[PDB]
RNA sequence: GGCACCACCAGGCGUGGAGCCUGCGGCUUAAUUUGACUCAACACGGGGAAACUUACCAGGUCCAGACAUAGCAAGGAU
């Protein structure tokens, strides 16, 4: 009801569009005072992407949702085809997904909105 | 046996001779793009081409290769 079950807000967000994926991007999301959300992957190697990210979001003020994974954080974000309903989608691994502007489909938003506020 | 000035007769104006214009052949050319050769090809393709036309020649670009499949890929395909 919360957490992992929160990947439909950005289902709807994909929809409506604003999923500003990938850290090159993710970074220009930020600074350009557009990023509401910042969905990270814990599974990343190199320490300094994580330093990175974190540092820039500190500097602002928006969040940050941890979540493992990887390959689910490109499942979620629509980096795959849909394929058939078992999805045998050649996931692209992803980790950062903006959120900028966010789909605006609210519901488990306020939930998470709620595990945003803490 | 007929018919017809795209036949002749009686003639008129001509062309064929000259200069030039233009089309065709040939030659030359990097290419001198090419179709058409008695009437029924040859100022014909409505073709009087500076560029475009343009099909030819010498070069330079671009993809305006949908769609399907398989890969590469948000640590970036492009
Ligand atoms: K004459
Ligand atoms: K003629
Ligand atoms: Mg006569
Ligand atoms: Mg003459
Ligand atoms: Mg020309
Ligand atoms: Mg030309």
């Amino acid at each position: 009801d919360l957490m992992t079950a929160l990947q439909l807000v950005m289902k709807k967000s994909s929809a409506h569009d604003g999923l500003v994926k990938g850290l090159r991007e993710a970074a220009k999301a930020i600074e350009k005072h557009a990023a509401q959300i910042c969905v990270l992957a814990e599974d990343c190697d190199q320490p300094d992407y994580v330093k990175l990210v974190k540092a820039l979001c500190a500097e602002h003020n928006v969040h940050l949702v941890t979540v493992p994974s990887a390959k689910t954080l490109g499942e979620w974000a629509g980096l795959c085809k849909i394929d058939s309903e078992g999805k045998a989608r050649k996931v692209v691994g992803c980790s950062c997904v903006v959120v900028k502007d966010y789909g605006e489909d609210s519901e488990g938003l306020h939930i998470v909105q709620e595990y945003v506020k803490s």
